[PDB]
């Protein structure tokens, strides 16, 4: 049954709640972003209104075959009325098409649901700045001080410089990047751009990328692998066996693989600077784990909440254990006492 933290009080609305069958009293189902833990349950047989971004609605129609009459895309940064309630969708700085949702309840309460997000000071100057928020449904993925990671910009600089160096030294090296969902497209796009190549991929993955309104995409991606020296593969194939097998398939065009696994966090973050990251190597294959995150770090999350000053916080991640819940609640109290709200 639907958990409480997916229900918006005083409305007929739920958020990211498609795997519970028909939710009692739900008149509109919101979807923050097209990641499987959030869309789980949608298909061509869904007949209730779904409210989402334009990008998310492209992916629902083309990838899951949801019928067009039940998709309600909304523009960003625009006041809209849904079943008698004012809502705004804001950019979440997560994956393409990901939003945060502001609900203006009939009784004067204002609620922000962050979906999944990477907090940023740029958010302090959206339509959030203009009114008080009473309740915050917060992406608490990395809500503990051990979770530090670099800026996205520093990680992309590392990747571009590493790839460019390797292929200039050996023009017969192939670069491979892992993927299993939308998000983190800058990794493979930035590498292809520095090398003057398109990114090659499966037909399924090309289809997914064509849904995302990325400018000049026909210019950066392709299904012709033979013409590309940056290849995208499923994340599960980014290991020595799977990469040896792929190299076999390229027919002696290449004699070395440099592969990238964009992870969120890994404990090598608590000790090592991005400058200092090294690969795992076996023979002519090297694998780099790079800490490219599309969730808030602890410090980024703290700064956002201390700026927003909500009256109540409802965590949406790590809610299944008492030890996690208690940890989280202790940090929320610290933040409130330090800032004075
Ligand atoms: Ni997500």
């Amino acid at each position: 049954t639907c958990p409480f933290y997916k229900k918006i009080p005083g409305t007929g609305f739920t958020v990211d709640a498609f795997q519970y069958g028909v939710v009692e009293g739900c008149t509109a189902y919101f979807l923050t972003h097209f990641h499987s833990d959030h869309y789980a349950g949608l298909s061509k047989h869904f007949t209730f209104p779904v409210y989402c971004s334009e990008i998310t609605g492209n992916l629902l129609k083309n990838k899951l075959h949801v019928q067009e009459q039940y998709i309600h895309p909304l523009p960003l940064d625009t006041e809209c009325i849904v079943n008698g309630v004012k809502v705004v969708l804001l950019d979440a700085n997560h994956c393409p098409g990901a939003v945060m949702i502001l609900f203006y309840l009939p009784n004067g309460t204002v609620i922000l649901h962050t979906g999944d997000f990477r907090a940023d000071p740029s958010m302090e100057r959206s339509l959030l700045a203009d009114q008080k928020v009473h309740m915050l449904y917060l992406d608490t993925t990395y809500c503990s001080p051990e979770y530090t990671f670099p800026s996205q910009q520093e990680v992309i600089r590392f990747a571009i410089n590493t790839a460019f160096e390797a292929v200039t030294l050996n023009p017969h090296a192939l670069v491979v990047c892992g993927t299993y969902s939308i998000g983190k497209e800058k990794v493979f796009l930035a590498i292809a751009d520095v090398l003057g190549s398109k990114v090659g991929m499966s037909q399924e993955k090309y289809k997914t990328l064509q849904c995302l309104n990325i400018p000049e995409i026909n210019s950066l991606i392709t299904t012709d692998m033979c013409s590309s020296l940056v290849h995208l593969l499923p994340m599960m194939q980014i290991n020595f066996k799977g990469l040896q097998s792929h190299l076999k398939k390229c027919g002696g065009k290449y004699n070395q693989i440099l592969a990238f696994r964009p992870t969120g966090w890994t404990h090598s973050n608590k000790f090592t600077r991005i400058a200092d990251v090294i690969p795992q190597t076996k023979g002519n294959i090297s694998i780099y784990g790079i800490p490219y995150s599309e969730h808030s770090s602890y410090l980024e999350m703290k700064r956002f909440v201390q700026w927003l000053k909500p009256q109540k916080i409802i965590p949406t991640v790590n809610v299944g254990t008492w030890k996690s819940r208690s940890t989280m609640e202790k940090y929320f109290r610290e933040w409130k006492l330090e800032a004075g709200y």
